[PDB]
């Protein structure tokens, strides 16, 4: 049987959650989230109410996607699903979805408010991001939106990558700025690079005002593409644009990041490569000397394969809705261990 629910109202939204969750308290409003106490395990949790999960085909599919992703993630440094529930008793009345996950202290701008964050602290936080990224990437998933607010950190400096929930453009790979279609997983590595840079210096590495400015600032540090990179660019206007602007040489990263651990500077050089074919991967970055104290090859697991064939399907709202319902139904709680 499904358990006992109770209703209430928080800000502008109704909330119908199991009695198992208590002391709901808004924390930030894709949907709004409450901190709650979970009576069954004794932990504080985050409960997200999806906003009109089935508003359109695009919403319906997004809802399905997020549920499928969150159900698959089982790794210390990736946000995972504690619970998913609807008040609804049947598919006919299935209208709301709530997701339950660990409540973590802050996110990375908040958890890194001490501008000059320690080098040992950056090691451990970046290590953990890369460990989560290895796992995510191994499933053929690209995050695409890595940024400080997508990194949840508790008081112990333990980090989890959040799927969803300071401009996005600031952490965005330049191939994406340029609207390249066939980017790879290393767009996330670029973002880690920008994050690490910001943690080591206290400043946003590339605070572009828009996509043009963003590129300009990026090229300023890493240099304008060489002939090797240019010859891989399939768009004429893109090729002509970057070939048109003033040719910057790559800066010396040791000079730009003065006094930072030389190993951190070296990793940054490997992450912030303009050409994504030459960018370091998550797995490679974890073996980098900079993570000497943390890197353990037998405890950096990969994910079970992840079936995202659904992404190429065009279905009706009710079909996505029902697939989502099946996913809510078949959810097996993570073990109390
Ligand atoms: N193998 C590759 C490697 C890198 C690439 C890149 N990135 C460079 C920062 C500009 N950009 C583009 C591209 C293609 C079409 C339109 C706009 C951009 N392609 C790339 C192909
Ligand atoms: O520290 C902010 C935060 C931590 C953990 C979860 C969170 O939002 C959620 C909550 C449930 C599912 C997906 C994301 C936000």
């Amino acid at each position: 049987e499904r358990p006992t629910f109770y209703r209430q109202e928080l800000n502008k939204t109704i909330w119908e959650v199991p009695e198992r969750y208590q002391n709901l308290s808004p924390v930030g409003s894709y949907g709004s989230v409450c901190a709650a106490f979970d009576t069954k395990t004794g932990l504080r949790v985050a409960v997200k109410k999806l906003s009109r999960p089935f508003q359109s085909i695009i919403h319906a599919k997004r809802t399905y996607r997020e549920l499928r992703l969150l159900k698959h993630m089982k790794h210390e440094n990736v946000i995972g699903l504690l619970d998913v529930f609807t008040p609804a008793r049947s598919l006919e009345e299935f209208n709301d979805v709530y997701l339950v996950t660990h409540l973590m202290g802050a996110d990375l701008n908040n958890i890194v408010k001490c501008q000059k964050l320690t080098d040992d602290h950056v090691q451990f936080l970046i290590y953990q991001i890369l460990r989560g990224l290895k796992y995510i990437h191994s499933a053929d998933i690209i995050h695409r939106d890595l940024k400080p607010s997508n990194l949840a950190v508790n008081e112990d400096c333990e980090l989890k990558i959040l799927d969803f929930g300071v401009a996005t453009r600031w952490y965005r790979a330049p191939e994406i700025m340029l609207n390249w279609m066939h980017y790879n997983q290393t767009v996330d590595i670029w973002s880690v690079g920008c994050i690490m840079a910001e943690l080591l210096t206290g400043r946003t590495l590339f605070p572009g005002t828009d996509h043009i400015d963003q590129l300009k600032l990026i090229l300023r540090l890493v240099g304008t593409p060489g002939a090797e990179l240019l010859k891989k660019i399939s768009s004429e206007s893109a090729r002509n644009y970057i070939q048109s602007l003033t040719q910057m040489p790559k800066m010396n990263f040791a000079n730009v990041f003065i006094g930072a651990n030389p190993l951190a500077v070296d990793l940054l050089e490997k992450m912030l490569v303009l050409d994504s074919d030459k960018r370091i991967t998550a797995a490679q970055a974890l073996a980098h000397a900079y993570f000497a104290q943390y890197h353990d090859p037998d405890d950096e697991p990969v994910a079970d394969p992840y079936d995202q064939s659904f992404e190429s399907r065009d279905l009706l709202i009710d079909e996505w809705k029902s697939l989502t319902y099946d996913e809510v139904i078949s959810f097996v709680p993570p073990p109390l261990d």
